[PDB]
């Protein structure tokens, strides 16, 4: 198999809205995503998720709930991205725009799927139904899925 690198992804999901961040600069600018990044040496995955949420958005949370895991493979990249997906409904501060990321709330009947990673159209709906999931997606570039698997699970 390939080697994998650990990443986190955090969805701030409230009863009627979700907070996403727009990538502001460079290639892939204009895409909305949850918050997250690479797990660092020595921290648990959940603590890495909390850290990235705070570094990227300004928000803190006491805890997160793990809701899924998704492996991404990109043609021409030998390393897989192993993305651990968390939610929370409970926040206590305001999101902050940076030079790299603009946060915005979306109502849950206005989820901006066409401007999100294409895989989100498949797994986001499960997250909204309080389901847990495991997924895998192989991409050619940023837009085209060549192969994928997705399964609801009882335990992540
Ligand atoms: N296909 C996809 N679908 C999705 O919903 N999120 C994806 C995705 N592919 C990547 N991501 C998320 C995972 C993770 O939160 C982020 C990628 O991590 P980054 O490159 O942002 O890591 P870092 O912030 O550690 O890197 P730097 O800021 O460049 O140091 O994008
Ligand atoms: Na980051
Ligand atoms: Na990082
Ligand atoms: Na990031």
């Amino acid at each position: 198999m390939k080697a994998s690198r650990l990443y986190t992804l955090v969805l701030v999901l409230q009863p009627q809205r979700v907070l996403l961040g727009m990538k502001k600069r460079g290639f892939g600018a204009g895409r909305w995503n949850g918050f997250g990044g690479k797990v660092q040496e020595g921290e648990t995955i959940e603590d890495g998720a909390r850290r990235e949420l705070q570094e990227e958005s300004g928000l803190t949370v006491d805890a997160l709930h793990k809701v899924g895991q998704i492996v991404f493979e990109f043609v021409g990249e030998p390393e897989l991205m192993d993305v651990h997906v968390f939610c929370t409904d409970s926040i206590q501060g305001t999101p902050v725009e940076s030079d790299e990321m603009r946060p915005c709330w979306f109502q849950l009947d206005q989820i901006p799927f066409k401007d999100m990673w294409p895989d989100d159209s498949y797994w986001f709906p499960l997250l909204l139904q309080k389901k847990k999931f495991h997924g895998y997606f192989k991409f050619q570039g940023q837009d085209t899925i060549l192969d994928y698997t997705l399964r609801e699970v009882d335990t992540v």
